[PDB]
């Protein structure tokens, strides 16, 4: 109950979001239910951060970054900002064609050729869910490399023997099953972008309790100081 | 000297920020001039969430976000996360013609139609420069409002009279005669758009030292304790 980054107690984390705001009525409050502090996200993306800087210390050629529109937005922000290695970075439009036998990920034409020309290329995406993005990507773009604040199931993603092999730099994993999340660039029915937080709204709240008790055990494990460096 | 919002001394904010990089060489440190600090931006960003979030706190339907890709996504992600009132959030990735008499902003077609439909839009970017652009959209989108971390020289936009009553929400302006900003989501030649701080490539000490005592004062003025409830 709380925050593993500033030690405030969700419930004065809450209150202090929720004072006098004017996107939300004073009765819908409760629907809201906090998996992460906007803080906690931050340091799971400095923790990402990290990994990538390890991983592109020595690379000779700007990596290609891109973010997928439009929840990305603020995940490749907070990621971004740490990186230390040379990049270029540019957000992409797709849709998601669901098809009678498969759910595919459809690309601007230029976009992708363009993408496959790069050695190095990072997809972006806040949240990789059901994961049939990843592997309509991957059989698009299969040297295509993935990073991503929250992964739902990474084994699930690894079921796939053609991504057994694809590169996924992740902030944290797994997520509890039967949630919909909203808020850290989400979007409720296109609202509540901004709402930094990480929230849920169908899950019970043990079910929140026990993520909540795996999640502030890992960021206190967390060795990232002198990522941030502003 | 000192960062307007840490108090932390410039020379230590850029030694921390410049430690051990992978993304520029030891003798092109000295090239980049320090404009605002990272905090700096985001107090300027702050207060330009703050009036905003004023202006819509009796909305009553949601306000249409536009984000300028690319340099516009740190801004936008510093911005949105302090907004109170109910929007949607999206980025159009438009088109700069430079014609034999004037340069254009090329829309989609359908973002375009889309967005003349709403009676509140708001363009977001994180510096409005030669306004050729907000000339361009205002013609096109007559009633789009502007959102701009820094702008060049307010005084020089408000000229055309197409514009004189274009409504412009921003955190600080001017900024200085022959400046070129990269840092702060703008790229550096597609480089460094990461580097948070803004930073100047063109300007000498003295004139970086100005601008800093000008910015300094501003922000020292600012009330913006509050906006920030992470
Ligand atoms: N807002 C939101 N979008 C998605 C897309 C996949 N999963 C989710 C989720 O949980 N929330
Ligand atoms: N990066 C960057 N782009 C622009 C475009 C106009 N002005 C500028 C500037 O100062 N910096």
């Amino acid at each position: 109950m709380i925050c593993s980054v500033t030690g405030k107690p969700v419930k004065d984390v809450l209150s202090t979001f929720f004072k006098d705001r004017n996107d939300v009525l004073e009765s819908e409050v409760k629907k809201f239910h906090l998996l992460a502090t906007f803080e906690e996200c931050k340091a799971l993306a400095a923790d990402t951060a990290r990994r990538m800087n390890e991983y592109y210390k020595d690379v000779a050629e700007p990596v290609t970054l891109v973010a997928l529109l439009t929840g990305a937005y603020l995940y490749a922000s907070l990621l971004t900002v740490h990186l230390t290695f040379p990049y270029t970075l540019h957000f992409v439009k797709v849709s998601s064609y669901k098809g009678t036998r498969q759910e595919s990920v459809v690309f601007d034409e230029e976009d992708l050729k363009q993408l496959k020309e790069k050695r190095e290329v990072v997809l972006i995406d806040e949240y990789v869910d059901s994961g049939h993005t990843i592997f309509s990507i991957q059989e698009q773009i299969k040297h295509a490399k993935i990073c991503s604040c929250f992964v739902k199931d990474v084994d699930a993603i690894k079921k796939h023997s053609a991504l057994a092999d694809t590169k996924m730099f992740y902030g944290y994993t797994p997520m509890p099953k039967g949630s919909w999340l909203i808020g850290f660039g989400l979007d409720d029915n296109g609202l509540r972008r901004g709402w930094a937080h990480l929230f849920d709204i169908n899950l019970s709240e043990s079910e929140v309790t026990e993520f909540r008790r795996r999640l502030t055990e890992h960021i206190k494990g967390l060795n990232i100081n002198g990522v941030n460096r502003y």
